[PDB]
Order: structure tokens, then C-alpha cells, then sequence
């Protein structure tokens, strides 16, 4: 709504962007390695410019974020990336 | 720099957190007072009904304070997005 603060609008956008990529393949609510690499390469071109230059590094970031090591990133796991920057 | 919409969002969540966390005590964390102010001013819609009861807002924080030190680190705070 118009009443939505900037924090609220930005939270909604992060949620939508996560699901925009997580719905693509496999389970709709999580990012497998390919979905994560695509989000990182297309939408974190700047915040992860260095890392993006070594696929193995991105894979390593995913393993760090994948708390329960089920090879999938849930929303709660993925957002921790924000705190790692 | 052509920051993506995602990077802008993240910048905004980091700036807002820090806008409130620098106000009292430790600059890097939100205490109960800073958290209440952040919710009162910037989560008026997402937490409209809860904002009517500051005891509810205090419970929300206890819930987010994983290591129970009465301070919310950025990592603890952002989990709120998951509770929506
Ligand atoms: C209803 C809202 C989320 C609303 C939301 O999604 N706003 C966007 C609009 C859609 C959610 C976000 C955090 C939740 C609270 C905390 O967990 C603490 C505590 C845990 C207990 O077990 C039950 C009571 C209480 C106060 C919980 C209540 C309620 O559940 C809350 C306020
Ligand atoms: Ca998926
Ligand atoms: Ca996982
Ligand atoms: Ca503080
Ligand atoms: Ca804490």
C-alpha cells in the first residue's frame, strides 16, 4: 500500500525475489545450487563481484549458508547472506 | 554502478537497522528500546495490530534474541522477515 514504509516495501521485494528464483526448479520454496548461482550472478553482480568470478567460491558460499546441509537454501538460510556481506 | 533491485533492498535493510541500532548502548545491536522504535515507525503495516501492545513487541524481540543477551544483532533481527 501507499502506507507501506520503505523497510516494508524492501522486505516484500526481497521475499518476492527469493521466490522468483526458488520456484524455477526442484522444490518451489528453496534454492538448489543452480537457482542460487543464477540469483547471485544476475542480482548480486556488485555485492558479490569478486566471488562471482570463481564458481567454486559461490558454491562455497552456498555450503556456508546451507545450515542443515540438505543442498537447498530455504529463505531463512538465504537471508543470512545479507549479514555476511 | 547499476545496483540491482535486490542489492538496493539489502542496502535499505542494513541502513534501517543501523539507523536504530546506533541510538543507544552498543552501536551494532538493537536493544529493546531501539527495536520498539524501529517497529513503531517502520513496521506500522506489517505489525499494525502488534504495535498496539508493547508487551507483544517485547515478546517478538525475546523470540528473535537467539542467544538471549537482550540485544538483537543484524543476523537475529533479519529473521523477522522469515516470521512474516
Ligand atoms: C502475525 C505476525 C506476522 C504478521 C505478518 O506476516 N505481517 C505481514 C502481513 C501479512 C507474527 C510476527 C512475530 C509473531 C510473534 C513472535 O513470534 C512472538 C510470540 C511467539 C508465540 O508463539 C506467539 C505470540 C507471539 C507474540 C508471536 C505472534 C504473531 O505470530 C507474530 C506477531
Ligand atoms: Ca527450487
Ligand atoms: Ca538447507
Ligand atoms: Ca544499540
Ligand atoms: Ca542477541
Amino acid at each position: 500500500t501507499c502506507k507501506m514504509s520503505q523497510l516494508e516495501r524492501n522486505i516484500e521485494t526481497i521475499i518476492n525475489t527469493f521466490h522468483q528464483y526458488s520456484v524455477k526448479l526442484g522444490h518451489p520454496d528453496t534454492l538448489n545450487q543452480g537457482e542460487f548461482k543464477e540469483l547471485v550472478r544476475k542480482d548480486l553482480q556488485n555485492f558479490l563481484k569478486k566471488e562471482n568470478k570463481n564458481e567454486k567460491v559461490i558454491e562455497h558460499i552456498m555450503e556456508d549458508l546451507d545450515t542443515n546441509a540438505d543442498k537447498q537454501l530455504s529463505f531463512e538460510e538465504f537471508i543470512m547472506l545479507m549479514a555476511r556481506l
